[PDB]
This record gives structure tokens, sequence and C-alpha cells, in this order.
């Protein structure tokens, strides 16, 4: 006899192509334990357990014990997977979780909008370039603006690599001849660093 059913604290799991991610949801009973945490797509029933995209994963530790939905030590779920390169970008997928009392009051699921945050959740799936915001680097002196040479245009990228360690190995770095930066992330998404910020003559 256990009135009401854990609740649930998520956030804004935005995850992004080509890269890793983990996220944490807060669980906490009235009864200060939970036996149980499933992360699904609305679709289903009440024991319905589907969850796509298949490379979201979910996990938490010290189920069933007493006291280990407090307030004072909630029971965190944990949120992870890979995004692979070829997965669509405009693209987002909303979730619920559902925790399970001693008692079997289960997380009941709204499918509303206003519970986003909660025991409901959006993992939105972002371009790689959508997680680095490169830094302005060294300024590269070169002779003419109009008219970097090759060298000029591989210092001007050397110094972008040399100012952002964060950004994926992989990335390619390329100087254009009036020396603005692009970057292209492993899955060929793209920031651009303005030639202002990092080239400069004396003329
Ligand atoms: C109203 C209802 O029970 N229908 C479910 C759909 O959800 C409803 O429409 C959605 C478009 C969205 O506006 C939602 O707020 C509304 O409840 C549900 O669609 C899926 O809803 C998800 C979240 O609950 C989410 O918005 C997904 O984008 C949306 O596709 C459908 C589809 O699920 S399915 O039958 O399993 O394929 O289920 C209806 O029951
Ligand atoms: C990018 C995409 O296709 N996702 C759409 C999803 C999926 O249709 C289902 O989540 C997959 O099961 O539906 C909705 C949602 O989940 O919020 C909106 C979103 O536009
Ligand atoms: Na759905
Ligand atoms: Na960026």
């Amino acid at each position: 006899n256990d009135t009401e059913a854990p609740q649930v604290k998520s956030g804004d799991y935005v995850v992004y192509r080509g890269e890793s991610f983990e996220y944490y949801a807060e669980i906490t009973d009235n009864s200060g334990q939970v036996n149980r945490v499933v992360i699904r797509n609305v679709e289903g029933g009440a024991n319905s357990t589907y969850l796509s995209p298949n490379w979201v994963k979910y996990s938490t530790e010290n189920l069933g014990r007493p006291g280990n939905a407090t307030v004072q030590n909630p029971l965190r779920t944990r949120i992870f997977g890979e995004v692979p390169l070829n997965e669509i970008v405009n693209s987002y997928y909303t979730r619920y979780i559902v925790a399970w009392d001693p008692s079997g009051n289960a997380t009941q699921m709204v499918d509303n909008a206003n519970r986003n945050g909660l025991e409901r959740f959006v993992l939105t799936v972002k371009s790689q370039n959508e997680k680095y915001d490169p830094a302005e680097s060294s300024v590269t002196y070169v002779n003419n603006l109009s008219n970097l040479s090759t060298s000029e245009r591989e210092a001007v990228a050397a110094a972008v690599r040399a100012a952002n360690p964060n950004i994926p190995p992989t990335a390619k770095i390329t100087v254009s001849q009036n020396g603005t930066v692009t970057i292209t992330y492993p899955d060929k998404s793209t920031d651009t660093i303005p030639a202002n910020r990092v080239v400069k003559d004396l003329q």
C-alpha cells in the first residue's frame, strides 16, 4: 500500500552525430526505494519496453534497495549511447521513463510537452559541429590578404588546430585563398571561422 509512484527529473538531452553522450535521470519515491526503471517510446502497453533508436541505452545501479530513491540520495539512471554518423538531421525522439516502487506503483506516462524534463524527455540529434565552438587562435600575419599562399593557408590551419585540441582529430581544417577557415567534422558537418579573426596583413 504505497499511493504515490516514483517521480522522475530528466533534462534536455542533446546528442551529436559522431559523438557519445551520457545523461542522468534522478528518481525519487515516497517509499525511498525504487525497484524498476524502464525507458520506452509512447507506443506499447503497460508492460511495453520498446525503445528506439537502438543506439539509445540506459542503466540504473542500486535498484530494489531501501533508501536508494530518497531526496537526499536520488536514484540515478544513466542514459547514454553513440550516435552513428549516418543519422538524419533536420530529428528528435520523445521518450518516457517509467519507475516502479515496491507496492507496484508505476510512473504514469502523460503524452504532453509540458512534462518534458520530468519523466518525459526529448533526445535531439544534431550535427557534429554543434558540439564544438572553435576558438579564435593566434593571428597569422600574411603578405597579402587577397592572395594567401599555400604555406600561409597551412599555417592558419595549424594555428587553428593548436587552439582547438578538443576538436575531433579526424576533423579536416582547410583555409581558402582569402583566409576563411572551414572545419569539416567526421559527419561532414561544417564550422567556419572568419578570415578576419585568424589572418592579418601589414598593408
Ligand atoms: C494521442 C495519442 O495517444 N496518440 C499517440 C501519438 O501521440 C500523439 O501524437 C503525437 C504526434 C504527438 O502530438 C503526441 O503529443 C500526441 O500525444 C503517438 O505519436 C508519437 O507521440 C510521441 C510522444 O508521445 C511523439 O510526439 C512522437 O513524435 C509521435 O510520433 C502515436 C505514434 O506512436 S505509435 O502508434 O506507436 O507509432 O501513438 C499514438 O498513440
Ligand atoms: Na512513437
Ligand atoms: Na561549431
